[PDB]
């Protein structure tokens, strides 16, 4: 193989430039599954990858893995391997009371709290989302219909004290991030998630483009159950809208 | 007067709710003269205002000053007589080789090298435009056939040592900043200037909408002595594209 | 299932208190299929676990994904489905010169270069291994005449940059990293790997168990290209050393 | 000009050694009115200079601009230009009980709650005051029959949140700032204000020598709105106080 | 003398590879009156220092004085003298409601709230103790039945806020350090000292080996005033256990 | 014993509100027998208690061990005894080409590169001496026709690496502080030593007064070897400059 966790060839991916980033290897195909003559190429550790066709155009698509350091490495990798442009799709909560259930947001810039992103550029840099990419997203949500908010996602690398859930093993959150999301929440953050301040520092960074959608599955202030079909239907229009910025994009 | 500092009332500014915000307070005049019905409102400290008139509605043009410090109380003493929107415009040093005297820099977010973006978020929170006024702004200029350039500036609470000019009265930089040019550079940073990362941490943390444009007067990887006129051609372009965009956004 | 990354079950693990935490999701069989009884649980992102019976006791293999956020996720919701005990297996680069191929090191404690770990405690707190598990590991492998170093390992958010390799897209490592590797080299640092420094600290501030062993697979000091076998040779004595451990903490 | 920013030529100075620095233009010409053969140089930007003569030896008059940046360059031109000693006077508030309006405090270091102090020196290093400064402006109130306390002052990149003020647009303070005041009261802080944290780094890292007065206008802790007959005469006191200083230093 | 400070020559230690270090001057005898052919060599400042034999073994007992600052110093010039392991012995105060009065601590790892560890080491890299010195101390504790705890210490360079003292002169803890002891509570933190953050950074970083002990005088969840026969008692315990520790090493 | 180390009642101070702390505790005896009618009132640790009478008042002479840990104890324990001032005298190596052995420095403030003031007041918060005690110092020292410096001292918590020291057992600086003096030196800075940042920062945030003079042994940008006659006539000279500014601080 021509690098050491994807398990790919630079042949395999047939002259591809964009890849499209989901963090659940099981959404991959979810997304391939839009284009034209999808394959899979590759399952190692997080790393599902497929190929694709977009307008007679190869378009990759490859699963990051939760946390910065599993999508540094995927950046890394496929970047050695053609890709210049890089969409992350997830699904996610909002943190702010007018964002809804099956909103979309697109994000400009990401709060820094992870690891990886310092190990491209010291904590100064901004984890800003390519221009290019954060336009195709916003007019690709205008082109279904999307509800869409436009603005800062906090990105952390941890799932509970980071996010402050308090329903843990141990139910307590360390002294540096306890009542953080109130501050967050006052500068109008609009979700967490955790690889964009990797993704969009390591690709500002280093010369690649880099974008970022969501579609939103529960309101944390006015928290509900998700619901199973709504779910998956959010996952669908947020999938549709990041193959749609794709294409305008290749 | 209804403000601290800037000399104004809530009446002057006639229910004006977009200010356009240059650095120098000579500036301030020549942009206000180019919209209709130019009236100067104060002038006290480096606060220099005027009010205008565009497309029939009331219209701020008002100087900040150079650095965080003057910025942050220019913003916020507008922002309690109504201003929404701040547009900010220069002229500019670039220190990437492609970009060229003539262009203009529209700015998504910046390198906080300031320490007035800490008095509204921590460092790890992006100094990140508005997506509007990136928009406005990146449109406006493609409208008069600018070359353009889009992506991330260093924002420097020194015009000398962070920049790391060393034709001074040390011809010495701290350890700090020695060497960081050089690291900006490889990170695709476009250019250096002094009041982005606040205007735009204390904007984006607290609701209000700002962007930043700049017309390219040197270049300092391939360094010449600029000649006034193209100053004031570079100057005027800047200048026109940055009421066209408040066009857009009014 | 009672947990949301890992679909597992509270019965799923039949009582099981000790989990040995491997990063690669195909490791997981071959490290259950060492024990008794070996029955695949479950698989969902990054998380493949199986249950096996040691001494007539049930326990865990999980996998963690690569990185600090990952395992937050892995330790935390083992840790509600009743693991006290954690032991993680690897196969790593020494970067020490008296260090061989085939040798294997058990880490007391991790230079702390995630994201994660802070997210539980601030970076003073030591990423410092159980006692009990350190030695339990170190007795396993001295039962198999291993030749073992006991001492600091360097836990990074990256493979790339933060372990200065230097054959990547940019050829570029970021300051702050530059030159780090010499660093831990001066300071009796074993090796490099990217869980560590998030399991230890968050089990030592929450009151559970970890250690980890590694097997050493290449030599940066002196690097050669490792074939095939002598990696399987090299995991089954890691492997070996784990499952040994785990006897001896049951 | 000879210098970028200040339009001042070498020759203006006519030899000038000492420099005193105000931060509002407007009270340049009242300090140089105290001298003989006062003369306005420029006015450019926040930097309104006049020269004048104190015992037949030229001295200049400089406003900084609100804000660490705008000094910064005031100082490294002005240095660049002959101006070896600076003194800075000001009219601030107090935020100890014992101080009353119309005393006068001299400055013996300031913390440092700027950014641009950092690109002279890291946050380690004292903002100390000159001693020879120091003593003359002690002197210098004592001949005038001032009450006059001695001390150390917080030197903020903003006037409202990195001062605790909380009538603003937004009402809030920024996590890191808020309960920073009543710190900085229990450890005998005088008074905030903005532009000595960068002065006082910036000359004690160079060899350049730099000295703070100002005289009280308001006190937080027993605050009154200020009678404008009083601001005026405590203006006049310390502006006397920073030109008799001057005349020892010289 | 061959070093600065201790007043030692390299001939005195007689071959003497092994030290120990408690941090009190007047305990430094108790301990050498354990071994064989105890003699004086040194007092000088806070550093007293004597020679003994251990199974026909040269061993030196050197006191370190309070702080990190002191033991550096001692470490560096016994290391110049040949002593490869040093171990501490203190009596110490629990912060954990388990740990009774008269029990014994092993320390793995050390909170790094010091100063003088950052000399050798940045914040990241763990305080940990050397694994061999770590076990010689546990085995040692079961060789005269002490009960003992296996953890985490909490190293401060002050003895009164940084402990969160409040019956000072000032009665008052700065901002940082209010709150701490209950955030190292949480995290199974044993109990506070000073001088083993210094210890075992300089040690883990520069190839020693180092060890620390402690018995335990009084529980500051259940705070007794401490009897002077049992802290007698307790002292030789753990003085003992350190002696029984250093045989196992040499 | 009133206090915890230091081995000292109330009465034994006999209304002293003035200490002279020197850091070793051999020197107590040389400075308090310059005073009339000496006592030594106790010796415990590093900490070494005389007590004097000069112009018929009570003043103490107290040892503080190296480092800033112990000072702060001795501080602490002294300011619950009653003292109100302290003067810290010492021999000194100058890093500055042009100040000579046998001058005399007085430190204005200190570079705070110790553990222990954090434990006070943050990093930005200025390690100033006391206006009345630097007064007194440097006008004691010109009563003597001393060459005397002010200005600014490097307070380390190590001797060797803080101050880069290379013939150590290492041989190694870390990182952080290799090229660190060369720093200090372009700055302006006078010397090292290892209390000063300490005493100077818990005083000042306190409302205790604190000063520090120093004779210098020798210069390490010209070294020589020092006779001891040579050191004996420096330390008269600072011991008899500190007690004529006790003098005229009672
Ligand atoms: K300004
Ligand atoms: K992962
Ligand atoms: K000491």
């Amino acid at each position: 193989s021509d690098v050491f966790h994807l398990g790919l060839t630079k042949n395999d991916l047939q002259g591809a430039q964009l890849a499209i980033v989901p963090g659940d290897p099981e959404r991959v195909e979810k997304i391939a599954a839009l284009m034209d003559k999808p394959v899979k190429l590759a399952s190692h550790r997080e790393f599902t990858t497929w190929r694709a066709e977009l307008d007679g155009k190869p378009v990759i698509v490859c699963s990051t893995g939760i946390g910065g350091p599993s999508t540094s490495i995927a950046v890394e990798e496929l970047a050695q391997l053609g890709i210049r442009t890089f969409l992350r799709i997830g699904t996610t909560g909002a943190i702010q009371p007018h964002i809804n259930v099956g909103d979309v947001l697109v994000t400009t810039a990401s709060v820094r709290l992870d690891g990886a992103s310092l190990h491209f550029a010291p904590l100064e840099f901004p984890a800003v989302a390519d221009f290019e990419c954060t336009t195709a997203l916003v007019e690709a949500a205008k082109s279904i219909g999307a509800t869409t908010h436009v603005g800062v996602t906090a990105s952390s690398d941890t799932f509970y004290p980071g996010q402050e859930r308090y329903d843990t093993y141990s139910g307590r959150v360390v002294r540096h991030f306890k009542g953080s999301m109130e501050e967050w929440q006052a500068m109008g953050v609009m979700n967490y998630e955790m690889e964009s301040a990797t993704l969009l520092t390591m690709c500002a960074s280093q010369g690649l483009r880099a974008g970022m959608v969501a579609g939103v599955i529960v309101n944390r202030t006015q928290q509900e159950i998700p619901n199973a079909e709504t779910m998956k239907q959010t996952e669908s229009h947020a999938v549709k809208i990041v193959v749609e910025a794709a294409r305008r994009l290749l």
